[PDB]
């Protein structure tokens, strides 16, 4: 009996728990479940990836068609936080894949730091999203931009750093908490002008999705970046 089957998304997994599989076997990153399976001398251990702290992982049990995160993709994480979800992108993209884990805050950047002591394809970059220019020596060009910010600019920010280190034709992943963007207007006011935005900066939405029940009035939107010569 196949007890953990590969997902429709390559790196990801279901066990129904959705599951990456650990790029560091034996230990846990934020106190989550891990389950290894052995059979013979052959051995492979996945972690247990919770929706109701990722919106990642929400948006993948909510049917999103691509994300774009993929073994061996090149990933610039903006909003990394203390690694939760950036440790489930390190197990996807694998040794071959890279993510910068981008976050301002210096105690989350002691976090991201700590995780990334054992993932060698973490690179911690903690600095502020909105001036790419101090940073941008040590991104190399990107395959796919998350983010996760929660601000009001956010879609500039983002803009900003996929004019610097997205690759033409490559692909963004951004969650939209609603109320950090404009607490007074609706959820679809709100998604409907960070989308507008996006496609004014030559980031075009290919699909987009809420997250209930794990979240209240939070999209995920995923596209491509299309710009000029
Ligand atoms: N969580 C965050 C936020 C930002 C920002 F907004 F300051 F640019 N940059 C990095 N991490």
């Amino acid at each position: 009996n196949v007890m953990v089957e590969p997902h429709r998304h390559e790196g990801v997994f279901i066990c129904d728990a959705l599951v990456t599989k650990n790029l560091v076997p034996g230990e846990s990153v934020y106190g989550e479940k891990r389950v290894s399976i052995s059979e013979g001398d052959d051995k492979i251990e996945y972690r247990a990836w919770n929706p109701f702290r990722s919106k990642l992982a929400a948006a993948i049990l909510g049917g999103v068609d691509q994300i774009h995160i993929k073994p061996g993709a090149k990933v610039l994480y903006l909003g990394a936080a203390s690694g939760t979800t950036v440790s489930h992108v390190s197990d996807i993209v694998g040794p071959d894949g890279l993510v910068y884990a981008v976050e301002f805050s210096h105690r989350s950047g002691r976090d991201l730091i700590n995780l990334a002591k054992k993932r060698t394809n973490i690179i911690p970059v903690i600095e502020d999203a909105r001036h790419p220019h101090k940073y941008r020596m040590l991104i190399a060009m990107v395959d796919v931009i998350f983010a996760d910010v929660a601000q009001p600019d956010q879609t500039r920010i983002v803009a900003l750093n996929a004019h610097t280190f997205l690759r033409n034709g490559g692909h963004f992943v951004i969650s939209i908490k609603a109320n950090c963007i404009d607490s007074t207007a609706s959820a679809e006011a709100v998604f409907a002008s960070e989308v507008k935005k996006m496609q004014q900066e030559n980031m075009k939405p290919q699909e987009q999705l809420t997250l209930e029940p794990y979240e209240r009035d939070h999209a995920v939107v995923v596209g491509v970046y299309r710009p000029p010569p």
